[PDB]
């Protein structure tokens, strides 16, 4: 399972939180037909507060709304996520075989996180103290769901640099998701991970920034976003498995500014380029960020110029990757 919040982040509630705020985050850290191309399957399961999968079915493919706020989201934000991967890439659901979209909501009691398990959505209510309900951002609905995209592809393995990469892929396509459905270009989007998720009364933005990594939250209880913003600063640590969550703001940023150099919709070239690279055969499973950034900038030759190609070489060179 990949889960969007932390086991770090987590125990940094459990050793700072009131005895509830401990006690939820506790509880969620030690927890153990298809489509054609340019139609979605979705069908959503209401969990009812238990831990059993997927749950009692509540809204199928065309269901009318039975006017539950995270059912509604869970039903629309799949909806979106389909109809980018559609438009942008042609790409027929998660697998590119029509995977339905499948979702279920309400899944524990005050449950800390959401997750993709490898055939579904899961997500958490939350606590309404530290974070909000797991539907409430649609960028983070694209980022675990894009979990399936990656695995059906390259198939990053979970670790080290690989993993940073796994992890950034996922932070691309589920910003890229927010900012065609908002019809936003590079110069207007917000470039934040989880932007509402945060409880009111925490200090931050969201759990990460893709333009600035490091500034995205500072709070007495969830302590101090840790993300380097360059290779100089990358944390060299087991922990993490290797630091998949913590130096993924090396490869978030050099994305950020290949499409801030470029213009337009982020989706249409920086997004392209990415997309090419990740459907690469040649892309080994344990690719390191040299070998992804060399990649990249193989696909910018190919589907557009030396001109394009140039911005994205400049891009990975900000961020230190040689
Ligand atoms: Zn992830």
């Amino acid at each position: 399972a990949r889960s969007v919040i932390p086991p770090y982040m987590l125990r940094r509630i459990i050793e700072h939180g009131s005895l509830p705020q401990r006690d939820c985050a506790l509880h969620t850290l030690n927890h153990v037909k298809t489509s054609t191309g340019g139609e979605v399957i979705r069908d959503i399961y209401d969990a009812e507060n238990s831990t059993q999968l997927p749950g009692k079915q509540v809204r199928n493919e065309g269901q009318a709304s039975n006017h539950d706020v995270a059912v509604d989201e869970a039903y629309d934000y799949l909806g979106v996520t389909y109809d980018f991967f559609w438009q942008a890439f042609k790409r027929n659901s998660l697998d590119n075989q029509g995977l339905p979209l499948t979702g279920s909501v309400h899944y524990g009691k005050e449950y800390q996180n959401a997750f993709w398990n490898g055939q579904q959505m899961v997500f958490g209510d939350g606590d309404g103290e530290i974070f909000n309900r797991f539907t409430i951002a649609i960028d983070v609905v694209g980022h675990a769901l894009a979990h399936g995209v990656t695995e059906s592809e390259a198939g990053l393995i979970y670790f080290q640099q690989a993993g940073a990469l796994n992890e950034s892929l996922s932070d691309v396509f589920g910003s890229l998701v927010k900012q065609f459905h908002l019809k936003q270009t590079a110069d207007k989007a917000d470039w934040l991970i989880g932007e509402g998720l945060l409880a009111k009364g925490i200090n931050g933005k969201g759990l990460r920034s893709m333009s600035a990594p490091g500034t995205a939250y500072d709070d007495p209880l969830l302590g101090k976003d840790p993300q380097p913003a360059s290779m100089k600063d990358y944390i060299q640590t087991k922990e993490d498995n290797g630091g998949v969550h913590l130096n993924s703001g090396i490869p978030n940023r050099a994305f950020y500014l290949a499409a801030t150099a470029l213009g337009g919709y982020a989706w249409e070239k920086a997004g392209y380029i990415w997309y090419d690279t990740l459907c690469d055969k040649a892309l080994p499973q344990d690719a390191d960020f040299a070998t992804f950034a060399r990649t990249t900038v193989k696909h910018a030759e190919q589907r557009f110029d030396s001109k394009v190609a140039q911005k994205v070489q400049q891009a990975w060179h900000q961020v230190g990757v040689a």
